[PDB]
């Protein structure tokens, strides 16, 4: 097997909760600064509270939900890894900002991982990153990363940091 960053693959579709649809989901930047063509790296508050920067990942704005879909048919994907969280670049100006109800990993229509199980009240700017290290079912065809904004999308700068598949085959 080998590891491949999701950001080094093309998605089938990528939808976000930002009002400006000309902005696009980002590879290897958080959503807002990346659409601004800044060099700002993805960064998250880690389990111990420290901030880590990442070279690789995906940057989106949560939506109802916002969905990134990959066609992983015949690829032999056996594992998915990512940190999940709200990028540090987000601005927690008040309690309505940077509040994400849940993030799911869905494979062929089945939720195989959800933050709701450990974080029933969702993610906030100061929730520590969540380490997702996940077996992927044999013969799977579609994988979707879904981030749910809840009441508003403000500040919902969701990053899939270090997001990568492990795969026995080719995409
Ligand atoms: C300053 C800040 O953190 N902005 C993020 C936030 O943006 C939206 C809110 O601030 C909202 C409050 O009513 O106003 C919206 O105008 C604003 O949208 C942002 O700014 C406008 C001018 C456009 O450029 C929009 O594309 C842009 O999103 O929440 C969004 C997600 O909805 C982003 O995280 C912003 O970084
Ligand atoms: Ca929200």
């Amino acid at each position: 097997s080998r590891d491949v960053y999701l950001s080094d693959l093309d998605w089938l579709n990528a939808t976000h909760g930002d009002d400006t649809k000309s902005k696009i989901v980002q590879k290897n930047h958080p959503f807002t600064p990346g659409n601004n063509n800044q060099s700002t790296k993805i960064s998250l508050k880690m389990e111990d509270g420290s901030i880590s920067e990442f070279e690789k990942g995906l940057g989106t704005i949560a939506g109802s939900p916002s969905t990134i879909t990959y066609d992983i048919s015949g690829a032999g994907v056996t594992k998915f890894f990512s940190y999940l969280g709200i990028d540090r670049s987000a601005n927690p100006i008040n309690e309505q900002y940077a509040k994400v109800d849940k993030i799911e990993v869905v494979v062929d229509g089945k939720v195989i991982y959800s933050t709701i199980n450990q974080f029933p009240n969702g993610l906030t700017y100061e929730t520590p990153a969540i380490k997702v290290d996940l077996n992927i079912p044999e013969n799977a065809k579609r994988l979707q990363l879904k981030s749910y904004a809840g009441e508003k999308t403000w500040g919902d700068e969701v990053v899939y940091a270090d997001a990568k598949f492990t795969a026995k085959g080719d995409f």
